[PDB]
């Protein structure tokens, strides 16, 4: 992936998902 940075309560939900699927 690129640009690491992702976190539970805060990338994963139940809507478009905003940031990118692959990472």
């Amino acid at each position: 992936c690129a640009e690491p940075m992702t976190l539970p309560e805060n990338y994963f939900s139940e809507r478009p998902y905003h940031p990118p699927p692959p990472c």
